[PDB]
């Protein structure tokens, strides 16, 4: 037992925490900015969290654990002008332009500027920006005239990666965050998750912004504009609208699209059944054939690069079906065509994603046939967002409407691909059908859900045994394969995602500040509305979608064969030998 007193209460407590961690769970109100992820910047703490200690001086709350006999004040006049000279020091080194910045409603840095009254001795106004600005990779983008080297993005992309491709950097004599060496993050080891993005308070990190390709196409007379949303957009983009948590927002999307004039609104839920399609197609045959073993998925472009980048000769085991934003863009140049009269050079794909690597995965060489992209660009839903602001769309008062059916409907297995096991519990629906030739009601598979990094089952198909492993985070790979888990037992399929929670917590969803963060388990809110509406769905295996089914048998033929294999998998390059590289 210890006693404490925090402005003038007294407290007996045996928990061992920091100051601000006891304060905030009793409602005695502490400023920070460079804490998250149970982390603050060690080597340039930033001050915010400042307390008195009698008989210490000032302390940071944040990483100071509470002892025996503390008396500590939060709000003295001493505390308060030390935080607010550590805001005014930070203001010294900040283009302070709130109106054009793409944070201006959810800045954590202009609400403390706000509370304490902040100022800069000396304001910072660049006349230039290009020697601060890095917007070489196809999915983030760097502007350190916002950044106040709190290190959040260094320590979040050590914790949700553990690759450390987010570094601080000496550039002559000054410190930067960036990659190593300076380079575009894309040729270095990142994945291009954008867990840095999430982490920042500020508009330093971002999206590489793909607003502009759309809206050159929405504006051109020859595009026929398609657009369709990843599962975990309608679970989230209501954040961004003062509609609260796990608010299910698909049909005011559907609504707000055709209010942006996109001229057909279809969903990556249907993709996602394709996938499925695919995949589980696979599965079997390697089950019927007895290997090879393990499959990984290659649905979670994150992963892959972790694969090019760590794990090269783990390629070979991939799938090949493509991701369902891959596939669902060849369709939309194939499939399509031959169901609209559209002339395929004139389709333009769009996606909303909650997720930066994405953009990486669209912009891949190989991925177009006959000149045509299959995703000619890709919208964070931060993004979609915005354009739906700037167009004075009452997002929140709108009426629902449907996507159009015929890449637009999809099952509840594939509704749920956007939390951490969803991918492997739609894939099992299906293949276990396929390889017992049934229609099996037993079809939820709660044992692979939820947020353990590393979540294992047996599953029986066909009268055999199987292990199946769901891996949930980038630092899980690592953990998994460093530790020899993946010899520990035969694996015969391993879904990988790199982003913990799977897409629902992606690089390009909408931030959440840190307060709200402990108020609220967002991973799994915002996965219960995918969950709900598998629940709801009549159809909840991805080969009774039947939109999907006339696509097949009308265009495609058996899935995991002939025109469906060449056209609909995709292998990659650096699966085969090179040097150097
Ligand atoms: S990062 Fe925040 S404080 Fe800085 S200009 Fe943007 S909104 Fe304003
Ligand atoms: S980029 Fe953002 S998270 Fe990273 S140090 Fe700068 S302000 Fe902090
Ligand atoms: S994109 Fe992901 S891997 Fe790359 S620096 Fe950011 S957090 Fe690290
Ligand atoms: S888990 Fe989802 S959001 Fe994260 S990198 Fe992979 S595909 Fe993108
Ligand atoms: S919040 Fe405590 S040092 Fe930054
Ligand atoms: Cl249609
Ligand atoms: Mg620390
Ligand atoms: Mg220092
Ligand atoms: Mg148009
Ligand atoms: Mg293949």
């Amino acid at each position: 037992m210890k006693t404490i007193i925090i402005n003038g209460v007294q407290f007996n407590t045996d928990e061992d925490t920091t100051i601000l961690k006891f304060a905030r769970d009793n409602n005695i109100d502490i400023s920070a900015l460079c804490f998250l992820n149970n982390c603050n910047n060690d080597i340039n703490k930033c001050e915010i969290c400042t307390v008195e200690v009698e008989g210490t001086g000032l302390v940071t709350a944040c990483d100071t654990l509470i002892e025996d006999g503390m008396i500590i004040n939060t709000n003295s006049d001493a505390v308060n002008e030390k935080i607010k000279s550590r805001i005014s020091q930070l203001l010294d080194i900040h283009e302070f332009k709130c109106g054009p910045c793409n944070r201006r409603e959810n800045c954590e840095f202009l609400k403390l500027v706000i509370k304490y009254k902040a100022r800069a001795s000396k304001p910072f106004l660049p006349k230039d920006k290009t020697e601060y600005v890095d917007e070489r990779s196809k999915s983030l983008t760097v502007d350190r005239t916002k950044c106040l080297l709190c290190g959040r993005c260094v320590n979040a992309c050590g914790k949700n990666t553990e690759t450390y491709a987010m570094k601080f950097l000496n550039k002559n004599g000054k410190t930067i965050i960036g990659a190593e060496d300076e380079k575009c993050f894309d040729d270095t080891n990142c994945l291009l998750c954008g867990q840095c993005i999430i982490a920042c308070p500020v508009a330093a990190l971002s999206e590489k912004s793909h607003m502009d390709r759309v809206k050159n196409a929405l504006n051109a007379p020859e595009k026929h504009v398609i657009v369709a949303m990843a599962p975990s957009v309608r679970a989230s983009i209501g954040e961004l609208f003062n509609m609260g948590f796990g608010v299910d927002v698909t049909g005011k999307i559907y609504t707000a699209l055709r209010q942006l004039g996109f001229d057909k609104i279809f969903d990556i839920n249907f993709g996602a059944d394709m996938t499925i399609m695919e995949e589980a197609t696979e599965l079997v045959q390697r089950i019927e054939n007895n290997g090879p073993f393990p499959m990984f998925t290659s649905c979670c472009p994150g992963w892959v690069r972790q694969a090019e980048n760590y794990y090269p000769e783990l390629l070979n085991n991939l799938s090949s079906a493509k991701s369902p934003q891959q596939i669902f863009g060849t369709a939309s140049k194939t499939y399509y065509p031959s169901i609209s009269g559209l002339d395929p050079k004139n389709v333009f794909t769009v996606t909303v994603m909650p997720c930066t690597s994405k953009k990486f995965e669209a912009d891949r060489p190989q991925m177009e046939k006959d000149g045509l992209r299959d995703i000619d660009a890709v919208i964070t839903t931060r993004e979609l967002a915005k354009m739906i602001k700037d167009a004075k769309i009452p997002f929140a008062k709108l009426e629902d409407s449907e996507a159009d059916p015929a890449m637009g409907e999809y099952s509840g297995a594939g509704a749920i691909f956007g939390a951490t096991g969803g991918v492997m519990e739609a894939a099992l629906r299906s293949a276990k059908d396929f390889a017992e030739n049934a229609e099996l009601e037993d079809i939820e598979y709660k044992q692979v859900r939820g947020l353990n990094g590393i979540k294992e089952a047996e599953v029986e198909i066909n009268n055999n045994k199987y292990n199946v492993a769901v891996i949930n985070g980038a630092s899980n790979l690592f953990k998994f394969m460093k530790s020899g888990m993946i010899n520990e037992k035969q694996y015969h399929f391993i879904e990988v995602m790199a982003c913990h929670g799977g897409c629902v917590n992606g690089g390009g969803q909408p931030h959440v500040n840190p307060k709200d963060l402990e108020k609220v388990d967002i991973k799994k809110v915002r996965a219960s509305v995918l969950y709900n509406q598998d629940e709801h769905l009549s159809k909840r295996k991805s080969h009774e979608n039947t939109a999907l089914v006339k696509m097949y048998q009308n265009y495609f033929g058996k899935p995991g064969e002939g025109r469906a294999h060449e056209i609909l998998h995709f292998k990659y390059k650096k699966s085969a030998w090179s040097h150097p590289q």
